[PDB]
């Protein structure tokens, strides 16, 4: 039987959670994907020679019922905490999600990657690579910049996260 890995996408609105999920899943950039939809996706992928299945839960703010949210988080094995390099407030918001995840999983070593998305909009960058890295260092997690549009580092973030999961 193939090993199953559960990944959870978290972050504020419009940072690219759905766009990253769909690029990785179906290899296509889907613009204006319905913002209030939360859904799960699964498929087989090859990680370092081994065939495994990845399950991705794409969350949305609309679903704010505590019991439901906490259940989704407790079921996740790794998290991609996404923000938009073009929105300073989304970067600041990452602290909020980090707090909720730590509250529910009580594990400061839980597989977690800080993801700065929309790297293709460099000319609108409001968050420098320096400040993002400093924060990542403080939480002892790695930082990766992606673009759901050009697909830069998209496979890398999911793959790197699965590797951390594989080691815990
Ligand atoms: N240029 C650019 N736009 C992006 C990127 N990722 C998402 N977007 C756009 O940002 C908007 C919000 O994306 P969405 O995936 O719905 O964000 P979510 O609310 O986090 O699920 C959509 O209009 C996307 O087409 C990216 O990497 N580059
Ligand atoms: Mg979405």
């Amino acid at each position: 039987s193939l090993a199953l890995h559960k990944v959870i996408m978290v972050g504020s609105g419009g940072v690219g959670k759905s766009a990253l999920t769909l690029q990785f899943m179906y290899d296509e950039f889907v613009e204006d994907y319905e913002p209030t939809k939360a859904d799960s996706y699964r498929k087989k992928v090859v990680l370092d020679g081994e065939e495994v299945q990845i399950d991705i839960l794409d969350t949305a703010g609309q679903e704010d019922y505590a019991a439901i949210r906490d259940n989704y988080f407790r079921s996740g094995e790794g998290f991609l905490c996404v923000f938009s390099i073009t929105e300073m407030e989304s970067f600041a918001a990452t602290a909020d999600f980090r707090e909720q995840i730590l509250r529910v999983k009580e594990d400061e070593n839980v597989p977690f990657l800080l993801v700065g998305n929309k790297s293709d909009l460099e000319d609108k960058r409001q968050v420098s690579v320096e400040e993002a890295k400093n924060r990542a260092d403080q939480w002892n997690v790695n930082y990766v910049e992606t673009s759901a549009k050009t697909r830069a580092n998209v496979d890398k973030v999911f793959f790197d996260l699965m590797r951390e999961i594989r080691a815990r």
